[PDB]
């Protein structure tokens, strides 16, 4: 059982355990395009001696964070053990190299979706984006008077076919993806692959529509096998009349009985509707992981609340080290001390706070994270909320 | 078509009414225990002519807002139209007599529980509380190495009869609902009731238990139909340790595969466990509305949060008059006012904002209140927010 | 295996065998108001020797067929075959003994209905009315312009308790049964029974309430299970006012999702609605059977349609006699013939003819009833038809 | 929003609005045979400005109406107005031009299949077939003594493969229209598409099987998913022993729980079987839907039944003219009058009456159809009755 770099002779058992371990992936095809964001050194194999019994690597991605930053983030993916393999410490000795070599390589930030919720926690990985899916029963929707677009005359918004419209897409999604925490940075490789999944597949998924607007587009499809169903995969609106106005198209789908979509807790769609209730919650799950790798790199980095006056208390992450921690005007300053901790918690839970998903004052009634002063809870639940609500990208 | 206020001879009119509207309207005996809350004059009803086709009241409440202030509330109730009048405009007539009366009577705030969605924001009430339920698999549940009263040794926790420990649940509500906001004052006949409803029934629910620990409960039955699942009626806990140790003993049901609660969007749960995902939101609701019948009396009423630095603005609300409202030290001043508003929304949406479920940032965002300061906005989020996550007493 | 009429003491034996047999039986009680309907010498046992092992009875019967005739009618009821004693023949020796019996005491007609649709034919029942459940989903549902009592006012329908106006349920539905064919005469022991099953059951049905207008009523009880369902037991309108203004009452019950009712395929609900299909055919079976007893005299007795003219045939029942028949001025004369036949079909047939649910030329199809003549074929199909509609009274 | 006729450069633009419209429309290839049967001039477009929004257009077909006569029929297809456009009259206004176009072009009578059941009725389309879903239990189906083709020696059904029989199929279908009322004549084009259907696809349909009589075709599938339930497609039978003969061969289906089939109310089949039962009705729905153009050419037209005495009468059509009706020998003369009304209806009304899938008496209850004369009901019940019962042919 070595521990290695793979050369191109390990990619060929590397696409079998992947087949063998994620029902998506249909065969080499499906790795080509993301492989090209993983770095030379961006992956790891174990071989039995030999054959390939575990991977995982990282890309190179960009995350925004509060404030409009945008960091480098290493994004932890193709993450496999074979069945044959199971209980023998290959996903923590794989998750040490990664960790070791994204840490050495400057990111500030490691990121990753969970095939499970009990896996990525002891790594150091807090969930740190929230998918919210609301289902719709459109026959029964009627906008609130307040509601945006509800003017005579022209519709802003067009029924396009995905593929004829690619640069407008895209302009789209880099403006949003710049504006709101959580955002990724979408490669053209990452486009061909999306533009690629919107044709109908014999036997498979249908054909996929967009609505497009100046400022928004949905692209959505009908379920293969609910005819009433019609599933949005993604809706990027940059505008509060870009949202609405492509609500409206969504519930001019008259064929259909529910729109489905997997949006964040905050989306206001709701509140467009005079009965709010028609907007269900049907599901909601973890998105995006955080595993903070330099801890006062990350927290200098991102913004603050305005709101919150200048404060300072001494934190201690776990096995992540002690720091002065200064907020005032949106910024922080984050710098080695021995003084006595004021706020303790595991890595994990740093990642928890930092898009602003999960409340300081929530972690502390679970007891993840510890303090002796509910002035300074209330203080870091306000410095770490985020002003522009965070969502989940797209998964990797 | 008279409106008037009921007298004796009009209750078994107004108990049909009721049977025929609500399917947990037994009979009579139904309508007791709530009936001594309602004051003189505060039910009408409408007569053809003559029989009883619709009716509302309200009950005297109190009611728990952020700061642990309690506010008189007015709790609409006992809302019904027969089948055969729709359409005939006597909803609106009853609300405008039980607001007019509400109003003269000094209270600031009403409330109520919506059987639909759609019904209430025209008549100023906004949705003020969410219904979050979580169902646990149980089976797979473990608590984080963090979470309290791991420890070996006896258990705080008992599993008890509920009818022969009355007075230590009445004393743990009692200062449950003094410190969280939607706290309700529960009167002794509800207790009463509550108690009776603990008791099996012939052909009906089960027995119901109780896990009773010094600063908190749970109670909880087997569902009727599906023998794997506990659903849990109730659990108010005053600290984070009685939290833990109550959840720990429902987790302890090695009998169920399942255990349901119907609880808040901040519950602490899932992070008590190694799988956050074991705790799934399962359905999500409004709860308790609100309409505010005294703009400046509530705002002056309510604590706000420290955290944000005194501001001043205008705030009209649509039929509802138009306030300078000055903001500082956790406490706001509302004096009428000519001046130009910076912020407009209708009577419902500050409902909505008053107990901190709704953020101004998202109503905004659907146009369901309007300014044209983003500044403003991210300040009235700040100061609205709840420090204690508003909960959900108990229905009426 | 004697046949015999029982005596008092063969009746514990005969209400085990029911309990055994039909799961509405409860127990005695059960029998107690139909057994008053029962004749002397209306019942037949089959003893093995000692126990009983087959039993079946008629009851007295008034059934309203076209022209509002009334002819006295057998209502088979009670029929069982021990478990223990299939493939015996005791069915067929109970069925010659009661058929005997109910010929030689003069009745026209006899009437069942059926446990299952594969036994009755051999012993000459046909089916003659159609059951159809029409189930609405209410929350579409709106009236057409056209369709009366859409104007403002007071409503002619009032929500009532039924035991409360069981005078007013009698004379309408007494209304009712003599207008309709299909209609029987309900006697007090069975609105002492109707009365009985609308109050709640300790784990069984929910309260019945009653829709009533001067000219019909409607019974209904949300479902036991699906609380969004109500299922209307019973609506008897003696004017199309009066089904309309009691269908607005229905789909007034603002609560329900679906209001579904076992009706006839004729019932013109659906025509009262802007959309049809809102009223939605979710199940279809045969009602009442009839077995014809005396050819001539059943031909004689009910009217026929005026808008036929005269015409004469010879008609051959089975084993039933060959008669010249002659149709016009709606009434027909049915007298013995060794003429040569010009319509042949088993006593079966004319049943399903008899109250116009079946036309001939549907039966001609499948070869039920045979003639070399399309024109007679025709002359038939108009003159059986009946002008009302047939319909189903209550189950025996 | 100019409407127009579509240029060759529209119909991408109306191919796109199809796909996202009806989830059958594959693609192009979708719309070159039902192409072919539009006329110049049979289709309009709305264009924002220019993009699709808004299309409809009308087919050249022949309808079979009672006394087997072949009207030239507008088939209305293809209807779709764009989400982004809904309720701005576009519908309203594209069926005024195409009746416009249609009345002008001297078409009698207009036909549709609707996708909803609340659209078409103010337009003046009424629902005039009703598609009848039986579900056979075929395990348990035994053919009555009187069944035709009991005999024992050669069976008269053949089981084929379809593509090789197109001429039988062809020639029997053409007797089938010509004789049934609602009749479609099916051009080449269509037998090509149907053709094409019957072939397996990957993860799609069956291959389709045929069962091949002298007098008779089924087409059936065994179900994608249910491999117990074998569906009828199609079943045209010209006599009774070929219905009978394809019915006992559809039984033999050995491998089969279930056959169903969309038949129409008056089938035979229940009739074939000891037990009527086993035949469940499982689905009812409108088909074909009329707008009568010109209320004088479409009454003269059809035959009206000979068993009624001649009568004259004065009808007037709510926008659609008064007239004279004088109805003998089966023939009716319909001219010009301002006399007193003494029956009214809406167009829609007349469409549903026919081809006599509706009775008079049954919308006159809805007051669908108003008159103070019961014999003049009756009068029309029977006249407008179709001797052969109509059928639903395919849907366009
Ligand atoms: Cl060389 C390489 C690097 C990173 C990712 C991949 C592709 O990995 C998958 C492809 C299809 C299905 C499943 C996976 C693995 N689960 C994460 C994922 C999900 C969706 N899309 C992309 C990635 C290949
Ligand atoms: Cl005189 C009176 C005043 C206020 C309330 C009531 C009781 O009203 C009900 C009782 C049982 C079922 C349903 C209702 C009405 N829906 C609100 C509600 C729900 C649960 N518990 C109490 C009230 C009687
Ligand atoms: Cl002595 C006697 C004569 C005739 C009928 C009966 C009662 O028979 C039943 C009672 C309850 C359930 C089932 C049956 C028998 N199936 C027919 C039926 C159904 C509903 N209601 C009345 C009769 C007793
Ligand atoms: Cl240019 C043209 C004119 C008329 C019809 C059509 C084809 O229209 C469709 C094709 C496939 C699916 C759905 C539709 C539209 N719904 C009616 C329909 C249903 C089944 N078969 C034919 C028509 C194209």
């Amino acid at each position: 059982v070595t521990l290695c770099s793979p050369t191109e002779d390990d990619w060929p058992g590397m696409f079998l355990l992947a087949a063998a371990s994620f029902t998506d992936f249909i065969g080499p095809e499906s790795a080509t395009a993301w492989r090209t964001l993983v770095p030379t050194d961006g992956a790891v194999v174990v071989r039995d001696g030999s054959e390939v019994v575990g991977m995982a690597l990282y890309m190179d991605l960009r995350l925004t964070v509060p404030g409009e930053v945008v960091l480098p983030t290493a994004g932890l993916s193709f993450v496999a053990v074979a069945p044959t393999h199971r209980r023998r410490g290959l996903l923590r000795a794989m998750c040490a190299e990664l960790h070791r070599r994204i840490a050495d390589s400057g990111y500030p930030v490691a990121a990753l979706h969970a095939s499970e919720g009990g896996i990525y926690g002891r790594f150091g990985y807090g969930p740190a984006t929230t998918l919210h899916e609301l289902t719709v029963d459109r026959r029964f929707a009627r906008f609130h008077a307040d509601a945006p677009g509800g003017g005579l005359g022209g519709s802003s918004v067009r029924l396009v076919r995905p593929t004829e419209h690619r640069g407008e897409f895209e302009a789209i999604y880099e403006r949003w993806r710049q504006q709101v925490p959580g955002g990724l940075l979408r490669p053209q490789v990452l486009w061909d692959e999306l533009l690629a999944e919107a044709k109908a597949a014999p036997g498979g998924d249908r054909e996929s529509f967009a609505l497009l607007h100046p400022d928004g587009y949905a692209l959505y499809r009908v379920d293969r096998t609910d005819l009433k169903l019609a599933r949005v995969s993604e809706l990027r609106a940059v505008t509060a009349d870009a949202h609405c106005a492509l609500w409206r198209a969504l519930i001019g789908l008259d064929s259909m009985e529910r729109i489905s979509i997997i949006t964040h807790p905050q989306d206001p769609l709701p509140h467009l509707l005079t009965d709010t209730r028609l907007a269900r919650t049907t599901w909601r799950q973890d998105g995006l992981w955080l595993r903070i790798m330099n801890v006062p790199a990350a927290l200098e980095a991102r913004g603050y609340a305005h709101e919150v006056g200048e404060f300072s208390t001494v934190l201690e992450v776990s096995d992540g080290g002690r720091f002065a921690l200064k907020i005032g005007d949106g910024r922080a300053r984050c710098t080695p001390t021995d003084a006595a901790a004021e706020i303790e918690m595991d890595r994990d839970v740093l990642g928890s706070l930092y898009l602003g998903a999960h409340r300081a004052s929530t972690l502390a009634a679970a007891n993840r994270l510890r303090t002796k002063d509910s002035q300074l809870l209330r203080r870091l639940d306000a410095a770490f909320a985020s002003d522009v609500p965070v969502q989940t990208a797209f998964e990797f």
